[PDB]
C-alpha cells in the first residue's frame, strides 16, 4: 500500500481543494492565497511551481 494526501506546502494543510494547485512538475500543492505574490486566476490547465521553473530556465 501506498497513501498521498496532498498538503499545501505553506500553511501544511490540504482542505480547499478548488485553490490548491498541484505542480505537474514535482507533485506538491500551494494554495493560491499561500502563494506570494498571490494566484488570483486559478490556472485553466496545467500548474508548474516557481522551483520547477527555475530548473526548466
Ligand atoms: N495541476 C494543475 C492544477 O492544480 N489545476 C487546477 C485547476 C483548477 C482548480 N480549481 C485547481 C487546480
Ligand atoms: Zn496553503
Ligand atoms: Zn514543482
Amino acid at each position: 500500500m501506498s497513501i498521498m494526501k496532498v498538503y499545501c506546502q505553506i500553511c501544511r494543510k490540504g482542505d480547499n481543494e478548488e485553490l490548491l494547485l498541484l505542480c505537474d512538475g514535482c507533485d506538491k500543492g500551494c494554495h493560491t492565497y499561500c502563494h506570494r505574490p498571490k494566484i488570483t486566476t486559478i490556472p485553466d490547465g496545467d500548474w508548474f511551481c516557481p522551483a520547477c521553473i527555475a530548473k526548466a530556465s
